[PDB]
């Protein structure tokens, strides 16, 4: 995509000009989908950071150069959601649902997911850091007016 919003105005009265830009990665469509996808992956036992999700976006674009960043993110979201649904329909546990996600993504994607998965399990310090960045980013979104409400069965 263009990747950057812009508003530009040239003042005919005093000759000044102002250029206002902001990346599309901070728009609600991108942000809310990223919050959703991190919640989705945690449901099947994978705690990731935003920056690691951005990394999955880049690798996906390398597998499919025609895909935009938004396109790759939505495909990851949909693939994760359809993995959630099929796991709920088959009565699988979190590990089986995670295996289905690995077999639904390209080889380079799955190897990066398994690396991060192993890292969260073997490195307790970095896992706590991942959770720390997750709550920090949520608090930063709440400072911007975001409301993130969780309510389930359990
Ligand atoms: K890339
Ligand atoms: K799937």
């Amino acid at each position: 995509d263009d990747g950057t919003r812009e508003l530009r105005y040239k003042n005919p009265f005093d000759g000044s000009e102002i250029t206002i830009r902001s990346p599309r990665s901070e728009d609600f469509e991108r942000v809310s989908t990223e919050v959703l996808l991190l919640e989705l992956l945690e449901t099947i036992g994978l705690l990731l950071s935003r920056e690691e999700l951005e990394e999955l976006i880049k690798l996906l674009q390398e597998e499919y150069p025609e895909w935009t960043p938004d396109q790759a993110l939505q495909w990851l979201r949909d693939t994760t959601e359809k993995t959630i649904k099929e796991a709920a329909e088959q009565g699988w546990n979190k590990e089986q649902a995670f295996e289905l996600l690995l077999s639904s993504v390209p080889e380079k994607i799955a190897e990066y997911l398994k690396k991060l998965k192993e890292e969260r399990e073997t490195d307790e310090e970095r896992r706590k850091q991942t959770e720390e960045d997750r709550e920090e980013w949520e608090e930063e979104l709440r400072e911007r007016g975001y409301t993130i409400s969780r309510g389930g069965s359990g």
